[PDB]
């Protein structure tokens, strides 16, 4: 098949995370390079900590190959920071997205 490019999607964890301590976000690549890509993410327009792992990717029954980045950092630094983003080599240029822990404000959770 021919080349395509990579999906964004930002799939966070929930409250109970945060409340344990913990909390790691991962972006999810699906059909894109032939197996070349690049894993760096960073807050909203600033640099991150930067600590990920990921090997390189594989082959799937879309006869394509697939990748993923997973960031393990403290949870304060999800609602501290302004927004996260995942920087991925593609078509030799980046893609960047805004995201957010809460998307409410008229209606919160109660006791």
């Amino acid at each position: 098949q021919p080349k395509a490019a990579p999906s964004v999607t930002l799939f966070p964890p929930s409250s109970e995370e945060l409340q344990a301590n913990k909390a790691t976000l991962v972006c999810l690549i699906s059909d894109f390079y032939p197996g070349a890509v690049t894993v760096a993410w960073k807050a909203d327009s600033s640099p991150v900590k930067a600590g990920v792992e990921t090997t390189t990717p594989s082959k799937q029954s879309n006869n394509k190959y697939a990748a993923s980045s997973y960031l393990s950092l403290t949870p304060e630094q999800w609602k501290s920071h302004r927004s996260y983003s995942c920087q991925v080599t593609h078509e030799g240029s980046t893609v960047e997205k805004t995201v957010a822990p809460t998307e409410s404000s008229e209606n919160l959770y109660f006791q």
